[PDB]
């Protein structure tokens, strides 16, 4: 399970954004104060909150260099608050869009290897992340500067996919595995593939802009996502972004292929 | 001395604040992100003090010194083009994070400020405007294991061109020997900034009137003791009215890595 955090120990600071049924804030935790990130769940039903706890538990009961730490959950009136690791530079997508055209291929390859690494760890433990996207990739060390390499940390997947509505699942296209449109570790290989494209297209994922019906139509008509600009990831993404879950490579394979 | 920048190459954006005879803006250099220090309509002596400042920064290179791209000199306009530092002035941040800034964080800033100032010392160059405002935070060092990373800004219009009223406004950072009409002056600035850091962006006398401030220096009064006794000796050594009695930055840098 997960560690319990009293309301007294946490301080809510500036708003960083909104997740699926959550509001992300900067914050402090008394342990010596630590800079935390608070994911404040919306007033919710028992099934939604349980999906939130299950997510805390996944992140609490694991340990990897490229996985964000979960301090615990605080249960305050209608709100539940996940207390998570504060990462220096925040979401990757935001940064890649800000640094558009000035992000070198080697930088992107390091991020890929690191993301495949953390996802291979969850694979060997037979655990599903269920929300691999650029936003959920946080930059602990920036790596864009002469003589620097990036250091990423994969965020909690938020409210478990199982509790999400169809409308909510559609919003996750192109990262959402098409079999999840109507929970296997096979789903994270599609997420990894779609994120690999988002990284290549400097934080601009294909279909992001398109309408929910346009997005739903793409999956219904079994259409395939664009090819990455860099031909190094071209084979890997095509292998990952297959509609047949069994046809997706293992992260053990992906991790090997990335070293070449 | 200084690189010249054409007016066509620069785009002015959001006003960030005002300096001594300047207005600070966000800007674009043809398309890189910079900070434009737009000098007020000025006399030739004021503009020359501005160029001298550009030259100081232009002809130097240090990890904890802000970069100066050059000066745009067109007709009545004088614009210094400089490095944009992500989180901006330290004083603003320290006041925002008041009570939640740990001592170790402040020591790191101090060591970094003493290092950039030791570099100018070994080159026998005067900054002349060491204050909280002129320390810019490139990295906040908020995450565990992460440390802050500061960059010292240009000192603005050289102190030599400032009026008495303008010099009085720089109390307590201004060296008292600079009030009427040396690298020793930056040791006082460093000392007064070390107090401002300790008092979480609240420097002593900042609230007091110009006459109250002038009176403090005239009557040879000494600035308060820092809350943290680690910097207590260092600040007392730095904030002496005898310029020759101030430690070298070589000494300060040693003392910082021992207390
Ligand atoms: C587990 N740790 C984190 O989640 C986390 N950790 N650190 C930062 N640091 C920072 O931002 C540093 C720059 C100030 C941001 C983080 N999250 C984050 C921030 C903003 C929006 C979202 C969000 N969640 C869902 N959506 C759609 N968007 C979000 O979740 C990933
Ligand atoms: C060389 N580079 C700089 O000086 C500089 N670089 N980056 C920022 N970034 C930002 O602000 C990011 C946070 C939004 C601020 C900077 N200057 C600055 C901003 C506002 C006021 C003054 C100012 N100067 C004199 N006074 C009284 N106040 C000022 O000069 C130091
Ligand atoms: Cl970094």
């Amino acid at each position: 399970s997960f560690h319990r955090v009293d309301q007294k120990e946490i301080t809510q600071l500036s708003h960083l954004g909104q997740g699926t049924r959550t509001n992300v804030y900067e914050g402090r935790l008394r342990v010596q104060e630590l800079r935390v990130v608070l994911k404040v769940l919306d007033p919710s039903h028992h099934d939604i909150a349980l999906a939130f706890y299950e997510t805390a538990s996944l992140m609490s009961q694991v340990s990897h260099t490229h996985l964000a730490f979960v301090h615990g959950v605080c249960v305050r009136g209608p709100e539940n608050i996940m207390v998570t690791e504060y990462v220096e530079h925040g979401p990757l997508d935001v940064w890649l869009r800000r640094e558009r055209g000035h992000v070198p291929m080697a930088w992107k390859m390091v991020v890929a290897q690191q993301l495949a690494s953390a996802l291979s760890y969850l694979e060997n433990k037979n655990l599903v992340h269920g929300n691999v996207c650029g936003r959920n990739i946080l930059l602990a060390r920036l790596g864009l500067a002469e003589g620097t390499s990036p250091f990423i940390k994969l965020s909690d997947p938020g409210v478990g996919l199982g509790a999400l509505s169809r409308e909510e699942r559609v919003e996750r296209i192109p990262w959402l595995a098409p079999e999840c449109l109507p929970l296997s570790t096979a789903m994270d290989k599609w997420g990894f593939g779609a994120t690999l494209l988002e990284i290549c297209f400097d934080g601009e994922a294909p279909l992001q802009s398109r309408s929910p019906s346009e997005k739903e139509h793409f999956y219904q008509r079994q259409h395939r996502l664009p090819e990455p600009s860099c031909p190094q990831l071209a084979t890997l993404t095509s292998q990952c972004l297959t509609y047949e879950p069994t046809q997706r490579p293992s992260f053990r394979t992906i991790l090997r292929d990335l070293t070449r």
